[PDB]
């Protein structure tokens, strides 16, 4: 009569189910957010899916004869990725979309980051995504991204990942003299001129020139690569915590790592979409960025998807529209899991819990559901039925007790067509933090939830 | 040479004019916002307009032979509605649009609303639309909305409307102990776990189980309908003040009721559009929701209109664009009427008054007209001329003395095409309150204003 | 050996007991506080009790031969009422009194309420009883009371009750501009010049005169009745929420309505006293007003009772005194029921709960039981024994955790004679609010508690 | 229809009416509160009424043959006074009472007032009545009251009234050094050890003894009278502003003087009662004190009236009660007149104005009419009719805009019997101030209002 929210484990066991993920996803995912921390998820992911897919340039209508069982991908200037999988029924029927953003909050060098203050030389930054809690100091950082020569040569940078690479970080006054630093926790650490990349070793051939420490590093930075102090202007700032994601907990039930935010959904959605064979209705996977920053144009709210489903529908011309209007999406993004350290911030009930399956959010806004997509019950009911047959544990959540925190997912952006969207995703611990936590059971369950969205 | 604004009454009289609305609209409208308080305005309204209109599914090109004198409607998943009326000239010429949102601020059950605290059992909620003034307590509430079974069965809920139905409400500490509740009127009543639906009557067959009061209600809720504690997940939360709208004032000149906000415009715009025969240029009426929450996608800023004027233009294919660019709209929404209780909040002049006709708002933003549509003078002048010939009283207003309150109508959303839009609507008293007030004279005048937007 | 208060229901059932009140009192009471909201309880109640009772003017000693089985009532200028019922034993023995106040907090027009500000015309008010929480705005109001012509003609006013009567109410700034209204919830809505009774409809024959809207309403108010702008001076201000009391809750276990405060006790005490046949010791029921305002003279702490028990003892002369000294009273008044929304305001234990029977309050004061009657244990024990034999559920309560709220019942006022008094009554939800809640089970139980005070 | 009040004058003129008061009451009253400033109003008043009246000790039943046309007075330990006037009908019928307090706020010496600090010698005080605004400094003071020798000899003190008597007063720091005295106007002048009665003139025969200045004054105080430093213990402290009341204004339309508070009503009520011949129903005038301090026992809420109407009814024994219950009273006391210097403190309408006749107050309490008598409309209407026939201008007022100031008249104290009471009185300017202002027209009108309360 009354409803109870099952737990993911127990039900699992099976000796199979467990193994099928304990090491299953916690290996694939567990490693994904280690060798990919800067929206280059595209590369590593595009390398995968080598088991078919192409489109991109190979558009000859019959180059791959766009029809039943075909699979293609489209790259958006390397920052975004969208995958297709044609099915029996015609596109005009509808679609089965899975969406997720691959970007994540982080720090990143300014246009002229290199400067030298008091001997040592720092590197200007400018946080992105709203890490708000600037407790990004002390812990070890690594540099990623890319630099573009004036001639157009793209050089890849990745320092601090290998156990032999040096590391970087932001300093913070010692407690002994941090007395004056007490006003408002809200922010007493917020500048954008932090992070020193080199001490002494001053300088290059010791040929004078005030900024010796700086001069030296530029030269060191010149030997590797082939940049100049300029070039940074046309570079790609990327500071992220160093270290591979790890097993979290004495029972290895969780995973601690950077980027967990949605990148975990972007992954499960990937595998689900990847190992999806025999399609009844053409389904597609979208992976964009700029979500954490507002989802502005170019590579987020862009038409890259719009003017692509069409460029794909071409391989059966004119608008028709219905194509998108009759689709069903599952725009997923991580949610806040109930933390036993700060309970008064959530409503207990109506809150996602670590390990109770995949999360569903009918609405997610601010002062009165303001600015956000509101899933239709009829559609929700369907998902219920579906996630019942193929099983899979699911739970519904809300972000904090009513008037607490704010929300806004990219779910409404596509619903603008008339689709049936709803918010999904895994429950995380300490979001937007350099190290996030997740439940392997949830990761697993979520994937199955996605995969169980192939049929009907 | 010096314009002066005159009371709608007096001019009326005629013994006819009065009767033609005193009981005229105050009956139709007066009853509309009584039997429709939860965006089901679509249903009751779609039932009306039975005098023609259809489209929806009956699309055969010649199924109704889309041409002169034809009238059709389009339903948007029940949450939205748009009506057409073909005229002599071709669509490519332009359109005569009337828009309004049918949604209104209210409370509405969470995903897992049923819970039991200290004997009695409450129902979690989460206000929508920004009622900000949570003085939604003490007074009697009714439940509306719909619940969807896992199988897809749609059950309709409407408790608290009939004089024999029980009622509901939110409690508030008695003044005797409300002493500690003094800090910031801004909010000392704001939770989302209010509203008890049942006391004692504990429980069902008294078969133990801690949450007895709860268990009992779920069972009671099970006999009627056929839901379980779940299902709420795929339900449609809807708490609204109970009671029919009434005649307000010793002279029955005003109307007190819930939903007045724009639903009053949505109505006058309806009748105007409905009793509109012999069309020169094809005109259409739009009624969407989610306005009070931001007008997000799916059922507000969606393409439902875009990809529909076309699906309709089909019954003469290719974009052409001009169709929309050459249209004229009258996006209406209620405005704040000058309240003699709080005068210092408005500029006196440049403020709408109760009974001085239909209201016009050239602009309506915040700090410096920020974020809002600004009507063109050339278009305004035209409306003037028109609302002069067919008579009709009109007045121009501004929302509060400059840097007071904020604004933002869905007028700019359609002007994005290049249309000639302007803000209209009736003047209300205490907006977004469980009980709003309006002037019958204004209601009437407004309608005539709309209707007088048919030809000249 | 240990105690637990149990619940009223369960014990009931019997299929009879339930029916004997579910519809039993919830019908009588349920309707009482609907057709009587302004201390006219006297009238409707005096009309009842037609099954005997009279006294008033018919005092002839043998006019009704004051002796065994006689029943009479005494009206106090219509504002108060007291009923008697002679028993076997002589008055000199003692009495069995039941007391309660019939007045309740509300708004009410000043001496010169009618005025016109900015077109429309309002009506000055001045709350009574201490509604403190001026959240009496937005919701619909009705006018009651009486107006007295200079000649002495009493005209009755009752507008807003019938489904066809117009309504009234107090306005409040829309949230859009309510920003400046944030300081102290304690009071940012408190004036006494609120409530508009008429808009436009300006004016009467349009014969000029600045205050047209006003002039018109006075004329309208003149056609009905026959008053002038004066007369209000000798009128009886009475603004109360409109609408009949209703069934509260999905299980119709409670009742929501205005006046619940003590008027509920005044009723149960009535029926109990009414259907009380075969009296051993003469018992009497008192119903006064002005309690919510201090219980001042004229119709509260007056001698109306004193110089009446005597005027009645006459039908055996001289003081004797003992008559009152040897009586037992049950001065009842509603208490605050534990609200699951605001728990920290009460001590949990030692607090009345919705449905645990009739409430008993040994003491009820402020800073240290200050200013209030303290019931004697010997008397309390007796009541226990009694309410055990005839059964009836009872619970003891305290108003808020010690130093929280203040108290003061009219119980000590009669104990001044030496009587054995104690505080009784039903437990309510949100007291002094336009809409109060009560448990039918408690209503019932309370009555039985009273009736079970006829003998033993 | 509508209505206005207009200024008592104009209507007057008559050349008679004016003279009949311009010099009429402004002479009698004008002089009363000059030769009587300390509840010795009794003496001067008792000396008047020499035209009959006595009772007091002369109680012989036939000593004056208590019957038609008889007039007697009763003295209450000199602090209170009550006058009777038998009429045709029997006492059992009812009474026509006029009440008023004769006491007024003022300062008054402690039990041990005489002390010497730094040369000069002061006199301890302790304000009475709540002058709250301690702006009782700088201006000239006079001493009244009485001192009682141990033997019982009553000595009368009255210093500072004759143009040749010395004066007294309270000092206050010069503005030059009053800088530190800025915190809270609420009170930065509040001690009770102010008022110096003698400088230098140190001392008596210069026979040493530290407190010389003191010693000297005691001696000086000894020559006159015959007191010692003790005796003050059994003395009657009385400090009041010195000077006769005067004509206020260029048109001599008002009167400025001390004691105006109710003492003005106590006077008009006196003359009215005094020149009242041919009585239909026995009418009586009451004049008590302690009102400004709470109206406590002994000489205010005492039984002096109760056990007196009886001691008088004796000259027809047993309680009967009805005697008082069927009476009509006019408990009067000054009200606050609208001051053009501080308008925002009153509601404009519903406020008494200087010169618009006698004032009527249906209610006068605090937070919601709390603690105060509420006059019945039926009674009010009657007064209207009456004050219409005999003419007389009247106006209704309220003390400050709702939740402003507090109130509490001794009107409810007698209504406790069941009488028909209502608040009357003249409108004053700056109440409880050392110098109050009143309108001669109002004074006059009020008296006529009282007198016009003789028949029916
Ligand atoms: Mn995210
Ligand atoms: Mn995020
Ligand atoms: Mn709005
Ligand atoms: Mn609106
Ligand atoms: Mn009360
Ligand atoms: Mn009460
Ligand atoms: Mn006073
Ligand atoms: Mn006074």
């Amino acid at each position: 009569l009354l409803k109870e929210y099952k737990n993911a484990w127990d039900k699992y066991d099976d000796k199979q189910l467990k193994e099928v993920f304990a090491l299953g996803d916690r290996f694939k995912n567990f490693i994904s957010n280690c060798k990919t921390e800067r929206e280059c998820v595209t590369e590593l992911i595009k390398t995968a899916e080598k088991s078919g897919y192409r489109n991109i340039e190979d558009i000859l209508a019959k180059g791959e004869t766009l029809k039943e069982g075909d699979k293609v991908y489209a790259n958006n200037r390397g920052k975004g990725l969208i995958m297709f999988l044609i099915g029996k029924e015609p596109l005009y029927t509808g679609f089965k979309i899975l969406g997720a953003h691959i970007d994540s909050p982080r720090l990143d060098l300014k246009q002229n980051p290199l400067y030298e203050d008091t001997d040592l030389a720092m590197l200007e930054t400018h946080y992105y995504g709203g890490i708000k809690k600037y407790q990004w100091v002390t812990l070890p950082l690594a540099i990623h991204g890319v630099i573009v020569k004036k001639d157009g040569t793209i050089v890849n940078v990745c320092v601090g990942e290998d156990d032999n690479d040096p590391v970087f970080g932001v300093s913070d006054i010692l407690v002994h003299l941090a007395s004056e630093q007490l006003e408002k926790k809200a922010s007493k650490v917020i500048e954008g001129e932090d992070l020193n990349i080199l001490i002494g070793s001053i300088p290059l051939k010791d040929g004078e020139e005030k900024q010796k420490v700086k001069h030296n590093i530029m030269k060191i930075l010149n030997e590797k690569y082939d940049i100049s102090e300029e070039d940074f202007v046309s570079a790609e700032l990327e500071i992220v915590p160093a270290g591979k994601a790890r097993d979290y907990g004495f029972d290895r039930s969780m995973v601690m790592g950077y980027g967990q935010d949605d990148r975990i959904c972007a992954y499960t959605s990937f595998e689900a979409m990847l190992e999806m064979k025999n399609a009844k209705k053409t389904c597609i996977t979208i992976l964009v960025d700029k979500e954490e920053v507002g989802s502005i144009g170019a590579t987020g709210m862009q038409s890259k998807f719009f003017e692509n489903t069409v460029a794909d529908i071409m391989s059966d011309e004119l608008k028709l529209r219905k194509a998108l209007y009759n689709s069903e999406m599952l725009s997923s993004d991580v949610s806040a899991a109930f933390d036993p350290n700060y309970p008064n911030v959530m409503e207990k009930r109506n809150s996602a819990y670590l390990g109770k399956g995949i999360v569903f959010n009918k609405y997610t806004g601010s002062r009165g559901k303001s600015g956000c997509n509101d899933a239709n019950p009829e559609y929700i009911a369907e998902l219920r039925r579906i996630l019942s047959k193929e099983s899979v544990n699911w739970q519904t959540a809300e972000l904090g007790k009513v008037d607490q925190g704010g929300g806004g997912t990219i779910a409404y952006i596509l619903a603008e067509y008339g689709m049936q969207v709803i918010d999904c995703g895994v429950a995380l611990l300490n979001m937007h933090a350099p190290w996030e936590i997740s439940s392997k059971a949830d990761i697993y369950e979520t994937k199955n939830g996605y995969s169980a969205f192939l049929n009907n």
